[PDB]
């Protein structure tokens, strides 16, 4: 699937996007990958942070649904009209499809300052799909309208790859292990076993869980339930006892600084999280180096030095497999057979000491879902 090879581009703090053409004429969009919703929903007015908007005006394949769609969510709000015209990727499946589109009229703090998107492509589905499930989302669309196949997958670089209708081999190394989509609304998966630097966390894997586990790239963050994050911090804080960080990183509210190419990777863990295998108390782990849950933030005034933010933070709606989780594995999100393959990617990360990795089987001679 060359064509469709270096398709993305951004970063895990901002998002990851897609080109987009909407309407007849077709008019350009750059579009946000989100796993984490499921409404095909971009700009239709102008705003502070949208370089441009979609104009239903100027489309003769514009249809009005006489709906109103109001979406209030912990960290925004946003609202607009519903409507269905012609939808389009260039670098994606050579077709037009008539699909679902959101025009947001009004928003607060939905769009990102400089993030080069105007709209948000939802990959999840139907379930949570807003005002209701009969708002068919775009990969429905998709697969009914075209012979596409049931099956899509990222390859995140810290650009990237969104490969529709299929696997490209080139984009990952070794064996690609699966884990069951446990309910279709978002990816829901299950997480048997946490461990830091090799060390179990001890802790009914119902808590890993508590109250679901997702795959979401349109959060940045590794989000943990309140128990699960106090002790994987604690356990990142004995292991890289050599420095002392004021509390304020590790809540994510504040920076950490070291000298140009100075920063001591091997003071801290590797993250292992064991995901549910598809046979029975069966799993495989993907491992994550500081790399990952260490995000630079690029700023030309404390470019003397290179700045983290730790991508970890504590969650009260469960576990949230974030950008940085995805950065450096290809995830297959086969939806035809329900399971997220895991594959360590072309573009991973590695130091010449520790590499992130994708490996199994495990047994663990209970059920860890909620
Ligand atoms: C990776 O970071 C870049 C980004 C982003 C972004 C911007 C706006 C909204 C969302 C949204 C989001 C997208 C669509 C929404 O509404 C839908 F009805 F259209 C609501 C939220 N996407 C995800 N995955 N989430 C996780 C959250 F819920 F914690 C908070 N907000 C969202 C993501």
């Amino acid at each position: 699937f060359v064509e469709m090879v270096d398709n993305l581009r951004g970063k895990s703090g901002q998002g990851y996007y897609v080109e987009m053409t909407v309407g007849s004429p077709p008019q350009t969009l750059n579009i946000l990958v989100d796993t984490g919703s499921s409404n095909f929903a971009v700009g239709a007015a102008p705003h502070p942070f949208l370089h441009r908007y979609y104009q239903r005006q100027l489309s003769s394949t514009y249809r009005d649904l006489r709906k109103g769609v109001y979406v209030p969510y912990t960290q925004g709000k946003w609202e607009g009209e519903l409507g269905t015209d012609l939808v389009s990727i260039p670098h994606g499946p050579n077709v037009t499809v008539r699909a679902n589109i959101a025009a947001i009229t009004e928003s607060d703090k939905f769009f990102i300052n400089g993030s080069n998107w105007e709209g948000i492509l939802g990959l999840a589905y139907a379930e949570i799909a807003r005002p209701d499930d009969s708002l068919e989302p775009f990969f429905d669309s998709l697969v009914k309208q075209t012979h596409v196949p049931n099956l899509f997958s990222l390859q995140l670089c810290g650009g990237g790859s969104m490969i529709i209708g299929g696997i490209d081999h080139s984009l990952y190394t070794g064996s690609l292990w699966y884990t069951p989509i446990r309910r279709e609304w978002y990816y829901e998966v299950i997480i048997v076993r946490v461990e830091i630097n090799g060390q179990d966390l001890k802790m009914d894997c119902k808590e890993y869980n508590y109250d679901k586990s997702i795959v979401d790239s349109g959060t940045t963050n590794l989000r943990l339930p309140k128990k699960v994050f106090e002790a994987a911090v604690k356990s990142i804080k004995a292991a890289s006892s050599t420095e002392k960080f004021p509390d304020g990183f590790w809540l994510g509210e504040q920076l950490v600084c070291w000298q140009a190419g100075t920063t001591p990777w091997n003071i801290f863990p590797v993250i292992s999280l064991y995901l549910m295998g598809e046979v029975t108390n069966q799993s495989f782990r993907i491992t994550i180096l500081p790399q990952q849950y260490l995000r630079p933030v690029e700023d030309v005034a404390t470019s003397q030095d290179d700045c983290y933010k730790f991508a970890i933070s504590q969650s009260s709606t469960g576990t949230v497999m974030g950008a940085v989780i995805m950065e450096g594995f290809y995830v297959v999100f086969d939806r035809a057979r329900k399971r997220i393959g895991f594959a360590v990617s072309a573009c991973h990360v590695h130091d010449e000491f520790r590499t992130a990795a994708v490996e199994g089987p495990f047994v663990t001679l209970e059920d860890c879902g909620y």
